[PDB]
């Protein structure tokens, strides 16, 4: 009862139905596993097409006490208090949680997006004002019987709380340590486009550190791998010349609709750490993932496209292009993130993404930046 439980708008998150408060009131929620708040908007906004009404509500409990939160993509502010929570279309059960009700924010709410606040699914260390504030699944595990472990299928799309379901992929699970517990963060070994290594110390690819992060659009790379990443993929694709401004993510490239050139992209490998000592498994992107479809009427003679790999200076984002397409288990109890391919990955007669392995490596450095 819990399949096909997400909604979103492209680029724009992955939403769930909630309802907070007594008698319970209705919303969507950005899932996001990058960060660790659970707010919602409190107050009207010109993108709000409702909001949390804390008089409404007479479990609601005032903690006396602001918050802020600044993300990547935008901002809020706001009261901190508790009240119950329930998922209708996931566990059912009812726990008391914290909330962040939203008075103030800025570029944070999205027009048209249909999500009314946002679900922070990443671990206390990164809660703000800070670590005390317990998150909502820590929340709900300590509540319920719940097991220690959800799973993300982002295709619409499924989160799966307390088990993985097997409807929802295909092939073997590949598992990678969560290296720290604040962000789901993790550790990549070695890049490889159209097959060809990158060729740098694996360091560079955890700086600072990095992260798998539903709440966020982008395959996000430091400076240096983001370049030379840009650098082999013009390479492999240099048969046709595009505009600087497109490899900023700034600007579109279209073609006649139907026409896209598929084949002049490379596959794009994450290795990502195992299990066991020097031992890896390899996560693989077709264009169609990396390349972001831009909906939107006007062009709609063409398929138009945003490059959606772009750079960071707070280390690796795995984002929402490279979750798609796979579906991803989150398992807090054994701390560590398991992939396999999807059964909603989208791909075409020649190539398919992959989740492989194992893969092994002589080199004995740690590839953790610290
Ligand atoms: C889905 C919307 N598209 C996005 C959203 C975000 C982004 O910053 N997402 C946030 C929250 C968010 C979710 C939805 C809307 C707005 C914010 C996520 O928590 C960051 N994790 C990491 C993080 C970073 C900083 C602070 C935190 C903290 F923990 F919350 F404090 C977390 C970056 C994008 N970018 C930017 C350029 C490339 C790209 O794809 C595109």
């Amino acid at each position: 009862e819990m399949v096909d439980n997400l909604r979103g708008k492209s680029g724009q998150g992955y939403y769930v139905e909630m309802t907070v408060g007594s008698p319970p009131q209705t919303l969507n929620i950005l899932v996001d596993t990058g960060s660790s708040n659970f707010a919602v908007g409190a107050a009207p906004h010109p993108f709000l097409h409702r909001y949390y009404q804390r008089q409404l509500s007479s479990t609601y409990r005032d903690l006396r006490k602001g918050v802020y939160v600044p993300y990547t993509q935008g901002k809020w502010e706001g009261e901190l208090g508790t009240d119950l929570v329930s998922i209708p279309h996931g566990p059912q059960v009812t726990v008391r949680a914290n909330i962040a009700a939203i008075t103030e924010s800025d570029k944070f709410f999205i027009q048209g997006s249909n999500w009314e606040g946002i679900l922070g699914l990443a671990y206390a260390e990164i809660a703000r004002p800070d670590d005390s504030l317990e998150p909502f699944f820590d929340s709900l595990v300590k509540q319920t019987h719940v097991p220690n472990l959800f799973s993300l299928q982002l295709c619409g799309g499924s989160m799966i709380i307390g088990g993985i379901d097997h409807s929802l992929y295909t092939g073997s699970l590949w598992y990678t340590p969560i290296r720290r517990e604040w962000y789901y963060e993790v550790i990549i070994v070695r890049v490889e486009i159209n097959g060809q290594d990158l060729k740098m110390d694996c360091k560079e690819y955890n700086y600072d550190k990095s992260i798998v992060d539903s709440g966020t659009t982008n395959l996000r790379l430091p400076k240096k791998v983001f370049e030379a990443a840009v650098k082999s993929i013009k390479a492999a694709s240099s048969t046709e010349k595009f505009p600087d401004g497109f490899w900023l993510g700034e600007q579109l490239v279209c073609w006649q609709a139907g026409t896209t050139p598929w084949n002049i992209f490379p596959v794009i490998s994450l290795y990502l750490m195992g299990e066991v000592t020097q031992q890896s498994f390899r996560i693989t992107i077709l264009p169609q993932q990396y390349l972001r479809p831009v909906e939107d009427v006007a062009t709609s003679q063409d398929d138009c496209y945003k490059f959606a790999i772009s750079q960071s200076s707070t280390g690796t984002v795995m984002g929402a292009v490279i979750m798609e397409g796979f579906y991803v288990v989150f398992d807090r109890a054994r701390k560590r993130i398991g992939f396999a391919v999807s059964a909603c990955h989208v791909h075409d007669e020649f190539r398919t993404a992959a989740v492989e392995g194992p893969f092994v490596t002589l080199d004995m450095e740690d590839c953790g930046y610290n």
